[PDB]
């Protein structure tokens, strides 16, 4: 209700349009205005600003920004509650590569961070203090910052043949603890992190919360097991006794006998067991698992030749279009996939019809240069189920990706035919994060998932697996039961030149899902991917 509220949401509107004028400066002024004040009458508050705010007395919440909630990339969102960081900096940040909090976490421990304009060691490490807090609020870590730390810790264990285990060993979109596995004693590594508390040992890598257990040589392979784990432990320590054995971290045993086990495979050689692959863990395997491929036959980062739906500073990204192009050549790669938002993404600094024409003059000298780019777009679903740009428009785009980032409240039936709607439309290529879903900041919108993802076996539309370690989405557990049916795009969603590793976090969920490089479009070599697509649309209408 409080008038000096309002200014408050106007003045953080004009901040987050300033961090990717005529708007930007809309509200900063309208903020201004509303200032000396002792809404349809008040000066420099068109038909727009009046209107929302009557609502933000009404509702109780600012339009302007649940929009920008929706459209703007959730690193971002992340960074824009780090303490003490001004839009300024968190722009800079943007264009320096810095996407995310695992990210900022890192730039602050290398001294990259301190060597920024306007950041100095001191306010480096206020930072990284900042960011302590946000990741010990959290009940449970991003699996970015759980395999970042758990790496990091490995290079100080090295002879101790580190190993991650539990939750980030086996690529949980959201997890417990960094975990490691070690072979050694609770001394030897307390040696090298004098910081932990033996319990196994714990503790607490800069809000993110670390386990480490370890074991003599001999008993390696039972505790990699154990430490899998939680349902798969259980399960396989169920098998051992039901078969006169003793499976503990010490080793395992039968009455007298203790066997060596040094690698897990033996393990399962001794209880007569087919060696059952880390991917393949989770309750939701159970039942399935021996069906599914061979861990040697799964989709790799390295099997992805295209890289597509990316950002760039035309959009709401942090680098040209060519410093991407020769990032994921370096990191690897074939072409690079372009793909900004388009005009109804505001926030985002989506591309008008007329600012695209200019991207793709841009891309065709890019080209001419030598560099492998295939021109796409990602075309806003409006929410009666129609598409940001006209047919013409998208006719002279390589590929189409269409998504969600408006209406997440709509009720299910509405969403569900919305996007089946915009699945079926003859020239969309590929579905981008079909839930919406963040990890750790909001569930996905309600909607009939099965009934969207037939629509897209019907018009052969591929569905994406996000890559981004804050989307994961479409979720592995629906992958695994439309594996027959869809083809998919592991994608990277990448914001900045180093979103383009990311890739790995999408494979990860990919391979539980037990998705070959066959299943996976991005495997395509460029001109192999601009006639998919030319097969794709050939086969409707
Ligand atoms: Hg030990
Ligand atoms: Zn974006
Ligand atoms: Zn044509
Ligand atoms: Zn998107
Ligand atoms: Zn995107």
């Amino acid at each position: 209700p409080s008038r000096h509220r309002l200014v408050h949401a106007l003045e953080r509107t004009a901040d987050l349009l300033d961090i990717l004028d005529f708007k930007s400066r809309a509200y900063r002024s309208a903020a201004r205005s509303l200032e000396e004040l002792n809404f349809t009458g008040i000066p420099k508050v068109g038909k727009g600003i009046a209107a929302e705010l009557s609502d933000f007395a009404r509702s109780g919440t600012f339009a302007p920004l649940e929009a920008a909630a929706g459209q703007l990339p959730p690193g971002l969102l992340d960074l824009l509650g780090v303490r003490g960081l001004g839009p300024k900096k968190i722009r800079s940040l943007w264009l320096a590569g810095i996407d995310s909090l695992e990210r900022l976490r890192e730039a602050a421990e290398s001294g990259e961070l301190a060597g920024l304009k306007g950041f100095g060691a001191k306010s480096a490490a206020t930072i990284l203090e900042n960011v302590v807090f946000l990741f010990e609020a959290r009940q449970r870590q991003s699996l970015r910052a759980g395999l970042a730390v758990a790496e990091e810790l490995a290079g100080a264990l090295t002879d101790l043949s580190p190993a991650p285990a539990g939750d980030v060993r086996r690529g949980l979109e959201t997890v417990r603890a960094a975990e490691l596995t070690v072979t050694g004693t609770p001394d030897d590594v307390l040696a090298r992190l004098p910081e932990l508390t033996v319990q196994v040992l714990s503790g607490d890598y800069e809000g993110v919360p670390v386990e480490i257990a370890c074991a003599p040589a001999e008993a390696r392979g039972a505790l990699d097991l154990l430490r899998s784990g939680e349902h798969f432990a259980g399960q396989v320590q169920a098998a051992a006794q039901a078969r006169g054995f003793t499976l503990t971290a010490g080793g395992l045993s039968r009455g007298d006998e203790v066997l060596p086990t040094p690698t897990e495979a033996v393990v399962f050689h001794a209880l007569d067991l087919p060696f059952r692959p880390a991917e393949y863990r989770e309750p939701e395997h159970d039942d399935l698992w021996q069906t599914l491929p061979d861990p040697a036959e799964l989709v790799t980062v390295g099997d992805l030749r295209g890289m597509i739906h990316t950002h760039s500073t035309w959009s709401d990204g942090g680098a040209s279009i060519r410093e991407m192009a020769e990032a994921t050549l370096t990191l690897g790669h074939e072409f690079l996939g372009t793909a900004d938002h388009s005009r109804a993404a505001y926030y985002a600094n989506g591309l008008t019809i007329e600012r695209l024409r200019e991207q793709l003059k841009e891309i065709r000298e890019l080209q001419r240069a030598g560099l492998p780019i295939v021109a796409g777009s990602e075309v806003d679903i409006l929410d009666d189920g129609s598409l940001d740009f006209p047919d013409d428009v998208l006719g002279e785009l390589d590929y189409v990706v269409v998504s969600v980032h408006s209406n997440f409240t709509l009720d299910a039936a509405r969403q569900t035919e919305r996007l089946i709607r915009a699945v079926s439309h003859p020239l969309v290529t590929v579905l981008g994060h079909a839930t919406g879903r963040l990890l750790l900041r909001r569930p996905g919108y309600a909607l009939d998932l099965d009934a969207v993802l037939g629509a897209c076996e019907a018009n052969g539309t591929v569905v994406e697996i996000n890559a981004n370690a804050a989307r994961l989405d479409l979720d592995w557990r629906e992958a695994l039961r439309w594996r027959e049916r869809l083809k998919f795009a592991i994608n990277t969603d990448a914001h900045v030149p180093g979103g383009l590793r990311d890739a790995r976090y999408g494979v990860m969920q990919a391979r539980k899902a037990g998705l070959t490089p066959a299943h996976v479009v991005n495997s395509l070599g460029r001109a192999e991917f601009l006639d998919f697509v030319a097969r794709q649309r050939a086969a409707r209408g």
